[PDB]
């Protein structure tokens, strides 16, 4: 179907090749971003690899973004720092130490937020665990991913792309709770994966930013 009612820069990105995985995060093929995000294809079992970054500054504030109205899935939605997909190329397919996803994150942090690659090298990105989830944006578009959860603690310089991001802000624990109450009462919108992680893992990790190890689980894929 017909992507003419949609933003041109976003549409171009639909040609990007994502990693098709089985339910255990083993690579099984490669498919365009567009096909990976059609509900019709997700209903046929299509599942791709993804990542979510949560970036805290040195005041321990979480950087949140609001997705531009240009985004094809979940526009206008408040969400964690940066999400995307590792590309089906040899740089980002690399599975040794989840290096391919961490490289993908660094790349998207630069593309979405204008964060210089040097400010967040792949070593500064802490891969915690993975979550499997399925969620619809509308009738046509949706998500089905095993999402790599990445944490960064870094003071960064921002110049975000207005095509990707409507607004952004750093929040304290209490300010996010306040924001999550506005979401629950329909005053703003949040993405389904951010709701999932906020309800389940986020505040536990947040309380323990110095000791993130007890949370590192590279074996278990959490099913939400
Ligand atoms: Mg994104
Ligand atoms: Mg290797
Ligand atoms: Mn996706």
């Amino acid at each position: 179907i017909n992507t003419n009612h949609l933003d041109k820069q976003q549409v171009q990105l639909l040609a990007e090749m994502c990693i098709l995985i089985d339910e255990n995060d083993n690579k099984i093929g490669a498919e365009t971003k567009k096909n990976c995000h059609l509900n019709e294809n997700i209903e046929k079992g299509l599942l791709h690899r993804a990542f979510s970054v949560f970036l805290f500054n040195t005041e321990n504030k979480l950087l949140l973004q609001q997705r531009s109205d240009a985004k094809i899935t979940f526009p206008g939605c408040f969400t964690n720092t940066c999400c995307s997909h590792p590309l089906s190329n040899p740089a980002e397919l690399e599975e040794s130490d989840a290096l391919g996803v961490r490289r993908a994150a660094q790349r998207r942090l630069k593309a979405e937020l204008g964060i210089p690659l040097e400010e967040v090298p792949p070593e500064e990105i802490n891969y915690l665990t993975r979550i499997h989830y399925k969620a619809q944006s509308d009738g046509i578009w949706g998500e089905h991913e095993i999402d790599y959860i990445l944490l960064v603690r870094m003071n960064v310089t921002l110049n975000p792309d207005p095509n990707e991001i409507k607004s952004y802000c750093y929040v304290s624990k209490e300010e996010l709770k306040e924001l999550l109450k506005k979401a629950a009462s329909g005053e703003i919108k949040i993405t389904p994966w951010f709701k999932i992680i906020a309800a389940t893992f986020l505040f536990k990790w947040w309380d323990n930013l110095n000791h993130l190890n007890q949370f590192v689980d590279h074996e278990k894929i959490y099913r939400m």
